[PDB]
């Protein structure tokens, strides 16, 4: 009579855990796909630096050696 | 009834090892879980940090650009260019 009740009891218990760890997984797999968002919105504000880099690196070594062309042609240093 | 029980107790028994099943299942994804936001959150905090290295060398890029044509326009005003 009270032996169904040990094993409905334990079965109960279970049933909440399995319920608790599922809202864990679910709000794990929430933050989940946040972080892979913020990552790749970091990686293309990078990719837009790293060409912002390029394009004056490239703009300046021009700019340096036009400032060092003109320079002979009105005599300066 | 007795035979009605045992059979519901071994019915109930099989329901709990499904339960338990589903249970380590779930268990082995969270801890999945646990690590590949442990990852992102570090290669998150890695990107940020390059970033900011990133601006401080284009700020600073953005300055020599910045005095380079003004250099070159005081020359290209002189020769007629």
């Amino acid at each position: 009579e009270e032996e169904m009740k040990e094993q409905l009891k334990q079965m109960d218990k279970m049933k909440e855990d399995l319920a608790k760890t599922e809202r864990i997984k679910k709000e794990l797999e929430e933050q989940n796909v946040t972080l892979l968002e913020q990552k790749n919105d970091l990686f293309g504000s990078m990719k837009q630096l790293e060409d912002k880099v390029e394009e004056l690196l490239s703009k300046n070594y021009h700019l340096e050696n036009e400032v060092a062309r003109l320079k002979k042609l009105v005599g300066e240093r």
